């Protein structure tokens, strides 16, 4: 449990709306006793006066992670674009862009794929990592998580994500975490393409779980800070850290 805990604190992705206040002292509980969470994330906004804290704290190689086409999932590619350019041009070392799940669930498929591959396009050019949002809480169905995450991957994904980080009563389950490693494991892209329960983890105990099933499904060596991240809040870092001792 304390080997598990340490490890899943190392992958998480720490989130708080936010504020100048409120994003310093993230980036002041991303530095713990124990180590550092792997990332922060925010709105595009703070990143340039995270990165300033991260640095004067000593920890720059905590990424900053943001999101676009938040938190709805709109059908429109050129804000979603534009909102993505954006993100990268603040110094987003990963943008998290929200699928058109509606879009998906009335039977358009076309307009998830364009999407995501215009925002892995821009993504890819500035060497950020372009992580997708499919809003299994809202999708419901496995199908259509399946549907959503099979696109995404082919439109370039990086990272495939459960959940739109807040979203009132919705967040990863061991279920849509499975179904959606799954469809990387099938598709063959465990090299290329990670995966981001967001939500569904509150406890030491959840984190250890959650790993066990990304080590089940790939072996132990494959959910490295590339390939898992948990987004969380302060309720699973608090548990990490007693778990730990503090």
């Amino acid at each position: 449990l304390k080997a598990s805990s340490l490890r899943a604190l190392k992958l998480m992705h720490l989130a708080t709306d936010d504020t100048d206040e409120n994003v310093i002292a993230l980036c002041h509980q991303a530095k713990t006793p124990v180590g550092n969470t792997d990332a922060i994330f925010i709105y595009p906004r703070f990143i340039p006066i995270a990165r300033k804290t991260l640095k004067e704290q000593g920890t720059p190689e905590i990424r900053i992670c943001t999101s676009t086409n938040f938190p709805h999932g709109n059908d429109d590619i050129d804000i979603a674009l534009a909102e993505t350019r954006a993100a990268i041009a603040y110094g987003a070392d990963s943008v998290a862009v929200v699928f058109p799940y509606r879009a998906l669930m009335a039977g358009n498929e076309q307009v998830g794929f364009d999407l995501v591959k215009a925002c892995k396009e821009a993504c890819a050019a500035a060497n950020v990592l372009l992580a997708v949002i499919i809003e299994t809480g809202e999708l419901k169905d496995e199908a259509l998580i399946r549907k959503a995450s099979e696109i995404s991957i082919k439109a370039g994904a990086d990272n495939i994500v459960t959940s739109t980080p807040g979203k009132v009563a919705e967040g990863a389950t061991p279920e849509s975490a499975r179904i959606m490693m799954e469809v990387i494991r099938d598709m063959g892209v465990e090299k290329t393409v990670g995966f981001i329960p967001v939500g569904g983890v509150r406890t030491a105990e959840d984190a250890q779980k959650y790993l066990a099933i990304a080590d089940e499904l790939f072996g132990a060596d494959w959910a490295d800070s590339r390939h898992y991240a948990f987004g969380a809040s302060s309720s699973l870092l608090a548990s990490l850290l007693k778990a730990l001792g503090h």
